[PDB]
């Protein structure tokens, strides 16, 4: 298993050198999104905590395709505002619940290391 603690204070440094096994390795689920939400990584883990395929939703756009219950001021609202301001970094409790089991999570949205990129964590709760 990769030795990372979800929420660690320098996480997205810590992933900037994982490879794709490397991302699958986490004990969390790990997305990383371009500025207008288009999926560019997405770890085994957060598949399998919402069943969805990562080589299905890699390249797709997370709020309008694959999340629809996360398009809303309460989720991507906090996207769009991190990206605009190049300042991410905020954690908060969620239910996803389109597609699958309703299901509590904690969310940890991250500007990824590079500045035009942006992690959102997930665990369960
Ligand atoms: C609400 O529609 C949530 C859906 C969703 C959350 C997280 C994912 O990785 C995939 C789908």
């Amino acid at each position: 298993m990769e030795h990372v603690a979800f929420g660690s204070e320098d996480i997205e440094n810590t992933l900037a050198k994982m490879d794709d096994g490397q991302l699958d390795g986490l004990a969390f689920g790990a997305i990383q999104l371009d500025g207008d939400g288009n999926i560019l990584q997405y770890n085994a883990a957060e598949g399998d905590i919402v069943g969805r395929d990562p080589k299905q939703v890699i390249g797709k756009n997370f709020f309008k395709d694959v999340a629809p219950c996360t398009d809303s001021p309460e989720f991507y609202g906090k996207f769009k505002e991190g990206v605009a301001s190049g300042n991410l970094n905020t954690m908060f409790e969620y239910t996803f619940d389109y597609q699958m089991t309703p299901t509590k999570v904690k969310v940890h949205m991250k500007k990824a290391l590079s500045g035009d990129s942006y992690w959102v964590f997930v665990k369960r709760v």
